[PDB]
């Protein structure tokens, strides 16, 4: 096969053809030493025979059978530890994956985006039994001219391994680098919970880098108290093929730094198991305490942001289902299915409005407009996970990088944080600033906080009702959050009017309005729903970034929304009849 | 101007046209804040007043004048701290440099190779008066279309600066990376040695990256006990541009790691200054102690290598100045001036021979041949810096990476180490192995060491005289080692026969034989001497690698030999008259 001259950014290619044999670089913790150390003295073998571990490059289905046959245990005691962060899966028994230069197909992505993206990429292959798939050169690490592959099974590595009665565990590690502290913590949690008779098999693509890191971690976990670090490093070289302490002249600049960083990492890991036999205190906490921690971003709040100043007029992006379509249309900000002329039916019976956050004056201005249109209990649906409130009549919020100050907290932890911080601000002199295009404060100056109340106190004091859903800014609403919404609609009053809002009244606000709209009008088309919600004043829920520039971190999140809003529409179609007896979370299990 | 579609690997380009003005990104530790921090809160300015520091991008000669005229001190209290590792210089008042992708013109070179390489690169321009010099786009860091530059003077940044009465200090740092621990030590030593009214000006190419790192170090050094780490990081951004704590979304994989590594480095530097206000413990020592040290190779010996087995025959590459030229001559192994038919003038009376190391048996076979051609006392000149000796009749050495086991040691320390290790091995049983092409031991098996002696004891026991020069393997002999040799020849008998040897009989051996040949025969040209010495069985001293692969670390050292051998020649021509009154070191300094 010839080398592809103009390879695409991301190309699906063959990893391993289905062959009956042990996979490349297969090896066991009890194998004999091959070759010699630089001194010519063999390192001790102490503890090697009882580690119950193997490792290899990635494997085709038939190669996995050979492994299961070969290892001295039953599939139920076998755990496949999948270390690849790049997207991969199986066409029948053939292993495949999406390749980008340096095997950085999912470069910079987090696990919560990688696992779902991969599921989708594999899903896009189902429903066909023939596909053009590039070939690959292992030594030159480049893609080669394609060949058609016939198949009738598309599986993730987990589905495939489970179907042979074995276990599975994934880590989405970028090729060429040591794992970050959070992944080490995730791995140690998995390892601490295993049955004492478990057999771990590590693999990545080639079977050397990442896999050697983990074979050394395993060895350290089993024998650090009895064997030295240098002996562990050398014996893993002798039964595998990589010596982690080796920094070759071949490696320069960037590459060289990654080799050094991975070698220092296993040294820190060694020192960790050595000073913490019980693995009680987390690796990340230990590393942090000893200043050898890896870097992670911090999303915690650091500044009171002014969301909107008290003024007497409607809030930004305000709209009702009885509002006129917009004038400032821009098709470049729309997406799949946007017609400039949606049906607009069911809208008058849809008692729903939406807007950006509101201050005290903006809320006064809304009451008359809503009272005149409403025909039942009016609810303000606050969709903000971030801590926010009211300072001297102005809407403020505790802002952290990416507005993710409460990421990871449950609803109750959010409320406790919210009540706590707002209170701690009462009466003090604090900076409350508006943020510019780059999120830096504008002409910040301290100000005395006279009054402080939650948005709920402000809403109820004005005779409206209130319901909080702590949805994270910039992302598709979580499964639990969408269900908390559907549940709420089960028991809500008769002709309840729902006014949705987040920080700007675009992202979360429009996604929920669109979903509510679909629930009440399963006769309208997904395209019409999304189009009307955008024409009214929200954004286009299915919008995607055309040409993703480097600094556009939202790209994958927009894509995730585009995909899930359509999955929601299909949930409404198959479950509204029942009255949604099947919850969205349950339905997702299909 | 326009971008070049295919620039040469290394391309000479313009850094700064000569203009009368402050250089870009010029700033002073006393400047005022511009912009805000993310919290809206400004960091204290404590100590920023008395740092006596400035920074900027690289500058043209006129821009240096603008700086000197601008700072509040006289040229004599001014220190230009040049952080550029890339080769740079001046054509008249215009700054120029040799550019390679990512500005890694000298990627992986040590300061010992760089400073002289740069001097030779700049010298290569001397003589000519016109040069087509590529232009350069700062915003995209790409080589643009060439212009014709006319100059009458070529200078190093050091020569240009001192001519303006200022002081100069260089650190050869690679762009994009934090400084390594040994470079930090070298900086701390420079720093500790300064008068207290010194003005330090830092610059790299753009005035950011490397420069920001040292602006932050400088601040830390002057105010660590009074200002927090976070404040120094923020206030340095307010007067400069770059915020070191910022890891931007646009930085991925390799790039992102570098940003992180530099930010962690200034944090460790901060802890170090905090804990060592007196800067007594070197940074590297402290870093190793705390396990936050940067990685460096270990050249220490670790295995007894079998240099040459006790056999009865002349040693490898044996040869005399009465010998017959080689039959297997290879021109790909020669170089500038290789006549395949060089003179013979002054040879029959040079009284010189050479060869690889030798064991007991090979010395024996050598005596008869020498004692027959020698018309005076025979001296064995052992040119090995590495610790070696004789085990059970076999020539062995204590081999460390690159055979640099005694790197950085003086003659006395080398002999002390040699006696210690050789004696320590007597009686014991251990590995003495021969090495393969990868320097790994071939079939390592322990052996009992019955007898042990130094090469000196072996030589003197056989009635020959012994002299030792500790020359480092693979490189051009040091100025001190060359002078130690000249001095020896001035005190030896006029009929003395010198037999040089190293471990292979090629590198060090031929360079010294060639230098001696030139000293006795100032009449014959370099080419004759070098070819003559190659034909006789040595190697070509001016040999260079044609298409050097990334794994051939020796390329730059061969280049250095080819350059210094010619310089030595010019030393003879100008000093053979008075009998070398001025030493090679003294001359070199000119």
């Amino acid at each position: 096969p010839a080398v592809v001259k103009n390879p695409p950014k991301l190309a699906l290619k063959i990893d391993r053809a289905d062959v009956n044999q042990l996979p490349r670089n297969f090896r066991m913790g009890s194998d004999k030493y091959v070759g010699v150390t630089k001194t010519g003295i063999m390192p001790t073998r102490k503890g090697m025979d009882t580690m119950n571990v193997s490792a290899s490059s990635c494997f085709s289905e038939k190669e996995l059978e050979a492994i299961l046959k070969k290892v001295p245990v039953k599939p139920s005691q076998f755990y496949d530890v999948d270390l690849r962060g790049e997207s991969h899966g199986y066409l029948n028994g053939t292993a495949v994956s999406w390749f980008a230069n340096h095997d950085w197909g999912n470069d910079g992505r987090t696990e919560d985006i990688i696992i779902p993206l991969e599921k989708e990429q594999l899903a896009s292959l189902k429903g066909s039994t023939v596909k053009s798939i590039y070939r690959f050169d292992d030594k030159k690490n480049v893609i080669l001219s394609p060949v058609y592959v016939n198949y009738n099974k598309v599986r993730t590595e987990e589905e495939m391994v489970k179907q042979h009665g074995a276990n599975y565990f994934r880590l989405t590690l970028q090729d060429h680098f040591r794992p970050d502290d959070p992944d080490v913590d995730k791995f140690l949690e998995f390892y601490k919970s295993l049955p004492k008779d478990a057999w771990l098999h590590y693999h990545c693509y080639a079977g050397m880098g990442r896999t050697t890191i983990f074979m050394v971690m395993h060895d350290i976990l089993k024998n650090a108290k009895d064997v030295s670090f240098d002996d562990i490093i050398q014996r893993q070289k002798l039964i595998g093929i990589v010596d982690l302490s080796e920094i070759p002249d071949k490696k320069k600049n960037y590459g060289r730094k990654a080799y050094i960083e991975r070698y220092q990492f296993v040294q820190h890991f060694y020192d960790y198991v050595k000073e913490n036999p019980d693995l009680k205190t987390p690796y990340s906490v230990w590393a942090k305490k000893n200043k050898v921690n890896s870097w992670e971003p911090d999303y915690n709040g650091y500044i009171w942001r002014l969301d909107t100043k008290d003024r007497n007029q409607l809030p930004r992006n305000f709209r009702t289902m009885n509002s006129a379509f917009r004038t400032d249309v821009n098709v470049k900000k729309t997406g799949k299915g946007f017609t400039p002329t949606p049906t607009r039916k069911g809208l008058d019976t849809l008692y729903m409005s939406g807007s950006a956050e509101f201050s005290n004056g903006e809320l006064q201005a809304m009451l008359p407009v809503l009272k005149q249109q409403a025909k039942g209990p009016i609810y303000i649906m606050d969709l903000r996970q971030e801590t926010h409130g009211v300072f001297n009549g102005n809407a403020v919020s505790w802002y952290g990088l990416r507005d993710w100050g409460n990421l990871g907290k449950n609803k109750a932890e959010v409320l406790k944080d919210e009540n706590s911080r707002l209170n701690a601000a009462r009466g003090k002199s604090l900076i409350v600033a508006e943020l510019d295009k780059d999120k830096m404060p504008i002409d910040p100056k301290p100000v005395k906080i006279e009054s402080v109340m939650t948005e709920q106190q402000l809403v109820e004091k004005n005779g409206l009702h209130y319901y909080r859903i702590a949805a994270t800014d910039h992302i598709w609403p979580s499964a639990a959050n969408i269900d908390e919404f559907i549940n709420f609609t089960r028991t809500m009053p008769a002709n309840a009017w729902l006014h949705f809002h987040c920080q700007a009244g675009a992202g979360r606000t429009t996604a929920y309005m669109a979903m509510y709209d679909m629930m009440k009008n399963p006769d309208v088309s997904l395209g019409d729903i999304l189009s009307r919600q955008y024409l009214l004043g929200g954004n286009y829920v299915a919008y995607e970034i055309a040409k993703p520039k480097p600094d556009q971190w939202k790209a994958d999140y927009y894509h995730q929304k585009a995909h899930m809003i359509e999955k929601f529409y299909q949930y409404v179609q198959e479950n509204h009849a029942d009255g949604f007896k099947t919850s969205w979370s349950q339905w997702l299990a299909a």
